[PDB]
């Protein structure tokens, strides 16, 4: 497991579950190919979306579909999206967990990334 | 103005109005000595707590009453209040802007330390 | 002024100075059109980026080019950019502050919306 | 494992290894008293500083012990400490994981109480 994903809930002190997220990877034409989704399990987090394999050095983008997520709860949310864009692996291969913690007018991202 | 607080609600993306602040500043004992308190303002800002005479080097407590303003609003909230406990140090000429980003379940507090 | 960005350095207590900021709006094509672009002031603010009468309802992106601010400053960082995505809505007259709080591998991203 | 506490490190995106965590418990005459303590392991996370029979009903301090953490690293940070303060069991035992991410010049902390 090289990309986890996790989504927590700072309104209700919960993890966000069934959150959609999509991966996608810059090509060499510059645009956004997908590359791995899935959702959120009761846990708020996501594992499994791709193999140390299929992971190579790129840059990649995920995509979390907190929208969805606020209007399921009854809340108009100020943002789309939450998105996280970083280079992978670029000093060889290495193990991200990439956390969001959402609010309907506010989210904060961070990554723990392990050797 | 040394010393300025502001409160941001990321609930209902706006700042966080008539939020109660109280600042301490350590005793020899010690223990917190109550140095100032107001109201955040309509802006969420809170001005003119203390001076430059009395904004003295020291350690100082700066306590936002959180659970008052959730619980105003009908929400849940999990913490008491908000602490950010700091040193002043004089190096050069300082202003202080203490900021508190605000959820039920979260909050992120920062500060702005300017010449 | 109904749209203004605000960066602040988490690691230095500082803005976020000379930061780019690139904002798109979405074309009926689905592509990200630039809109407006700037890079923030002194108190890390970027103001006058549109007009009341060019900011249309719409779906917004706003693109903070955080990577080149840490590596200007000797930090690596986790980010490319920190991203916001939202749509405007008009309900009554509206002003929007879109602020990023940042450090190298965490942001937080929040919005203020007032009349 | 009714509470445990995990923090990171959001400079070097990393377990935040090593930070002392005191825990106190506000006893009938207002005051802080001391109930556990211990220092996050390699994983960033502190595990076993109480038990469902000693974590009763009450108002509980986390302090987190930032500034010597920071200071370790050469770093001379904004705050001497992260406080996360809160009433905990009140509608029966809940489990509780608090965390927070760290910054020279800001702390996010947030909580995920589960059932």
């Amino acid at each position: 497991c090289p990309l986890m994903v996790k989504v927590l809930d700072a309104v209700r002190g919960s993890p966000a579950i069934n959150v959609a997220v999509h991966v996608f990877r810059k090509a060499a034409d510059d645009t956004w190919e997908p590359f791995a989704s899935g959702k959120t399990s009761e846990s708020g987090e996501l594992h499994g979306l791709t193999t140390e394999e299929e992971f190579v050095e790129g840059i990649y983008k995920v995509e979390i579909d907190t929208k969805s997520y606020w209007k399921a709860l009854g809340i108009s949310p100020f943002h789309e999206h939450a998105e996280v864009v970083f280079t992978a692996n670029d000093s060889g291969p290495r193990r991200y967990t990439i956390a969001a913690l959402l609010s309907p007018y506010s989210y904060s991202t961070y990554a723990v990334v392990t050797n």
